[PDB]
């Protein structure tokens, strides 16, 4: 990558300016805002809030539906002492794509919404002054970016997003925003990887600096005092009788990256890590050398009003309630979340697989695609290797026809994703109905036995179907572990029936009363993630009744029935 | 005041850094923490989002109905260069009380949740250095503080709030935080007043600073020109063919406030007002000399999971709402909201009666008529230059009215004449039974929902019209304002012929409401109880908060909401 995708922090070395706040804001249907020079500013601006989605703050349906460019803009008075510095404006992510501009100038682009944007505008910032930063965005889908879909024209010249995917295609500025100030030689990049050693451990690590000055590195534990130390861009730090990271029961240390020279530091880059190793052994999963039982739900960045707006807020309630369910952990259905989830999952021993665009969706344009996957697992993983709780990635969802294409295009993926992840941790994605499972270390399997199949009063059948299914797993003899990452049922609160039906908040607590009976009936089974958390926005149509009901919990963070089924199972 | 209350700005001479994030947390439900040196540190902490209330993130009733004292830490990297600067703590709000440490020493403490706290740290702060923050917080309610309450103990020793006031007690630090560095001398306060003379405008100001060096005042339009300038710490800025902030219609000029010494700055302050000016004319109100029809709603902040947590998202919803009811107005029920709220009204042009903590509520006394007059003198400091600001909220009239009552209320609206240079309208809510204390009369009233409800309403509206009858006959001279009417109401329900409750009957309430209303020319607006369904205490009474919202807690429309929007067209 041409910038860094570390969390931005501040010490002597660093500096950070939130530019979050009310943000200056215009739709461009006409597609006339480089024509008009809107990147010097909006002619006829709105206050739209970062970070936020744009949709659900408006009462016209073309406004909330807006689909096509849409600008942003706002100022920020850069301190002085910045002069001499690299100054990168940071974007927590761009959705879905975007070209950002600083002091009139054309800074740097970036396709896929989901990952940070960096733009490094050390030339043209104004160091002493106000500065001002203007963002063209784009929400339209496609299929040869993530998540992929098309944008219909309507007769008037109207677009309209048609997702291939089950979620509402929210956009914006959907995560913080700062700008910041690093050292002219700093700390770009770092990984590390653990070994677990009787009662110590080994941190193995990598840096990767914007120069060729000498590298100290130093782990404190989570009292800030020194466990180890070691110099060079590569090496090893030796931990004596390690307090790993457990699941629900973290423990952090603190690595300090120092860059030196012959008068002192240059550089200082300080992250909280934990020391977890994660490996898969036949059908178990083993973190820390024992095996463990994934239990929890897919979620999304989906809150009412904000859309996917970050809020740490959100983080906590929903943290809270996972908790609460006795939850270990959950995926980041259906693309990276905001750094912020995985920094709380880190201090709260939660286990997140973590994935890419790719894994949600349902003649030239594929070699694109490919490039756009790839692009997208290489910032994914560049950005979250280093988190603890980041325990596998989710990387493709297998076509119901697995052609020679196909299986190389996945193979050009996973190939990227080992390469970029210095843990070489486990990888996954979503399989059909019984060559791909080869690629994965584990597999996840989405099922709908009682929902899309075989639902209601054909439940008993859908429950024969299920078995039928692992049966043929089983006589497959794949070695591997099985996920459930998605099982559910559309539920409306308040909805009650007896006998059930459908909808119901009991029928909810049948239909996964059920999947736990097929899921204990085989051994290779071994993690439980629902689907979903929460309710949560989609597209509308004849079969979303205000989004998706599979929530258990409701949209605002509120039990279902079916809650305490989970709650009381996972204890 | 021994602070200012200015909005932070940041540029060559004032710089901030936000505080908003993850802060540690603890409750203390031993008050032990300044016993056990918890102002050096939190000892087992969580984690809990600033701004935000605490209270709906939990999982347990204990935690989310917690009173007493809880602890709140942060650490934050202050710059090298704000080395001997004035260095400042500015918490929008302290949630109810608190005291403020810095670095392990005592700062400041504060006593009303609504308005922001001011510590200075100039001699405690460590530049270039990581330094804490630590605020013991006490969201216990009493009738000597606003708003007022009681604090149960259990049998266990636990406390639990008692509310006088119909609201949720949300507490904790749900506003955003700063840490700045201000130049030693510096423009610590100003006001304006406007004055109109003909197509041309007059921008009255005095200006307050730490320091005797002189001051260049500067006013530029909305795109930054300069349109007027004057020298001193008081004076005219004469603006030749002012373009007025109007009610839903806005235009802010800037005003840019410079201490100079010699041929150089040492400090600017810079804020977008609006010049307008709002009179009470017999029982008229005029904004700019034209009458203007109050229309809109109380509201709360109160948002989910957030409680009253401030966000821009919830402004912006909040907004699009109400300009789409065809609202030009709100009330801040029950207290001063965040500064941003008014911030936005500005460039809105919505008017607003900005309201005190004591009008919410349903030896001891002089404890808390200084708080009371605290309160006032800190919100029109605070809030005095939004052209969106029209009015004070300052009293609810007593159901008894004595000498000393009188006295009270004649103190409170003392303070707030001499703290606001503009000297707007202000007002209280009138029982059924201080008119010379206030410019314009607010009535909150509920014939057909508390009073001859349902079955009832028709004697209801009858009730209505001789209470009206009555203050018509009295001849006061004074706009009548209604600042609440409505009824609860639970997204669908629906019901033919109408229940209290049901969406059908809101609308039904509404008519008759409207209907009386418009029976009496003094009547001069009508801000409905509520914008959306928001949190209260539980009991009885209350089915997940107050339901009388026009719109949903998580701000959709019941049908009410069409009956305001076609009626305020
Ligand atoms: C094979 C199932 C795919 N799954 C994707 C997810 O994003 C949807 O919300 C979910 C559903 O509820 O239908 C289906
Ligand atoms: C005189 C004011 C009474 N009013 C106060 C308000 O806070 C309450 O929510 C409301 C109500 O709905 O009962 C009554």
């Amino acid at each position: 990558l041409e910038y860094s995708e570390l969390y931005p922090i501040q010490n002597e070395y660093r500096m950070m300016q939130s530019l979050d706040g009310m943000w200056k804001f215009q739709f461009d249907p006409e597609e006339i805002g480089k024509k008009s020079g809107w990147e010097n500013g909006l002619p006829a601006p709105v206050s739209m809030p970062v970070p936020s989605s744009f949709a659900d703050f408006f009462t016209d349906h073309k406004e909330r539906d807006y689909c096509g460019d849409f600008w942003y803009e706002t100022e920020f008075y850069l301190p002085a002492e910045w002069r001499n510095k690299k100054i990168w404006l940071r974007f927590g992510s761009i959705t879905h794509r975007g070209t950002v501009y600083c002091n009139g100038m054309e800074i740097t682009s970036h396709e896929g919404g989901f990952l940070p944007v960096l733009a490094d505008i050390s030339t043209v910032a104004k160091p002493g002054q106000v500065n001002q930063v203007v963002v063209k965005i784009n929400n339209e889908l496609n299929e040869t970016s993530l998540p992929c879909g098309a944008t219909k024209i309507l007769n008037n010249g109207r677009k309209l997003a048609k997702p291939y995917f089950d979620f509402f295609n929210y956009s914006g500025l959907q995560r913080s925003v700062w700008v910041i100030a690093l050292p002219e030689e700093s700390v770009k990049d770092y990984s590390v990887d653990y070994e677990l050693c009787g009662t110590d451990a080994l941190v193995k690590y990598e840096v990767v600096t914007t120069g060729e000055h000498p590298v100290i590195v130093r782990l404190l534990d989570a009292e800030g005092e020194l466990v180890a130390e070691t110099e060079g861009k590569e090496g090893i730090l030796q931990v004596a009788n390690a307090r790993l990271w457990e699941v629900r029961n973290a423990y952090l240390y603190q690595i300090v990256i120092l860059i030196t020279d012959g008068n002192g530091v240059l550089d200082e880059y300080r992250e909280k890590i934990g020391i977890r190793t994660v490996r898969i052994e036949g059908t178990k999963i083993l973190l820390n050398d024992r095996p463990v039982y994934l239990k929890g739900f897919g979620k999304h960045e989906d809150f009412p009003i904000l859309g996917r707006g970050f809020h740490w807020g959100i983080v906590k309630r929903d943290f809270e309630c996972l908790k609460w369910t006795n939850a270990n952990c959950f995926r980041t259905s259906h693309y990276p979340y905001a750094e912020e989830w995985y920094q709380f999952a880190d201090e709260e021993g939660f286990l997140i697989i973590d994935e890419v665009p790719a894994v949600g969706m349902m003649a030239l344009t594929v070699p694109e695609l490919l490039k756009s996957h790839i692009a997208d697992t290489e910032e994914m993983i560049t950005r979250d290797k280093n988190h603890p709780s980041v325990i596998a990635w989710s990387l493709f969802n297998e076509p119901e026809t697995i052609t020679d294409y196909a299986y190389e295009y996945f193979k050009e993926v996973f190939a990227a994703a080992e390469t970029y992840d210095f843990q070489s941790r486990p990888m996954t994605g979503a399989f059909e109905k019984n060559k791909c499972y080869p690629l994965c270390d584990f597999i996840c399997l989405n099922r709908y036995y009682g929902w899309y199949i075989s639902g209601g009063p054909e439940i008993e059948e859908a429950e024969e179907l299920f078995r039928d299914e692992m049966d043929r797993w089983k006589a497959k003899e794949l070695n591997v572990p099985f996920v459930f990452t998605e099982f559910g049922t559309d539920t409306m609160a308040g909805l009650h029936k007896l006998p059930s039906i459908m909808w119901s908040e009991e029928y909810q607590k049948e239909y996964l009363e059920m999947n736990f009976r097929v899921f204990d009936s085989y051994e290779f089974v071994q993690g439980e993630l629902a689907w979903n958390f929460a309710d949560f926005q989609t597209t509308e149509g004849i079969m979303r009744v205000d989004g998706n009901h599979k929530g258990v919990f409701t949209r605002d963070r509120q039990p279902k029935a079916a809650a305490v089924v989970f709650k009381d199972r996972w204890e």
